[PDB]
């Protein structure tokens, strides 16, 4: 972590399961585990998503990765970083004062003191040129931004974002609304079938409580998708 611009020590990742140092450089990031290290061109980061966990304790960061990270016979297109929602870090950027000027001043702070997730967002945001995708205007029956459901056998939570479906966590799944031909409903509980464009078939999230049906319909159609049953 010598000439790191900045290092985030001992971060808990759930995909891939482990604890990593995140060392950030100008054009790449290195994740540094006890057993594995991966290097990461900033430009491999396609999306940054910042979400609360429907759990009310943690807050997630999720980075979409293309090409995907390797370890080794498995491919990870998503890294999932978990933090305590309220955990904080003070960090000074390790930049010579003048190198901070000729470049990073516009995009980064010299000194941060915020919730760990917001400091890491900001730093990645500013170097990658990405906009952090966050919870939008969706809200469930009990004012949440995710519904409990399943994808295959995997029990989880569906985040209806302003431009995408986002499922957590057993596998993580990101489906942009532009990739959606239409959404179907069908059989307590119901099924949400997300039909892809371009003959890529359809992803079904089963077991959503009927109570959330109405609010999910009004939302998706407020997003101007085609909805039926």
């Amino acid at each position: 972590a010598g000439d790191a611009i900045v290092s985030f020590q001992d971060v808990f990742f759930t995909t891939p399961r482990g604890r990593y140092d995140i060392d950030i450089y100008k054009n790449s990031i290195r994740l540094r585990g006890k057993t594995y290290e991966y290097k990461l061109q900033h430009r491999q980061i396609q999306r940054i998503v910042s979400l609360p966990k429907a759990d009310d304790i943690h807050h997630l960061l999720v980075l979409a990765i293309e090409p995907p990270l390797r370890k080794g016979q498995t491919t990870y297109p998503f890294l999932v970083l978990q933090f305590q929602k309220d955990e904080e870090t003070e960090v000074q950027l390790n930049l010579e004062d003048e190198d901070y000027e000729e470049n990073y001043k516009d995009k980064l702070k010299k000194q941060y003191d915020a919730k760990t997730h917001i400091v890491l967002s900001h730093v990645l945001k500013g170097l990658t040129d990405r906009r952090v995708i966050v919870p939008g205007e969706y809200k469930s029956k009990y004012d949440q931004c995710a519904v409990s459901c399943s994808f295959k056998a995997n029990e989880g939570y569906l985040y209806p974002l302003d431009n995408a479906f986002f499922f957590l966590t057993k596998p993580t799944l990101y489906i942009p609304f532009s990739d959606v031909s239409m959404v179907n409903i069908s059989r307590r509980t119901f099924d949400l079938e997300v039909v892809l464009r371009s003959n890529r078939g359809s992803t079904t999230f089963a077991n959503i409580s009927k109570e959330e049906q109405q609010l999910l319909e009004q939302f998706l159609k407020s997003k101007n998708l085609r909805v039926k049953n």
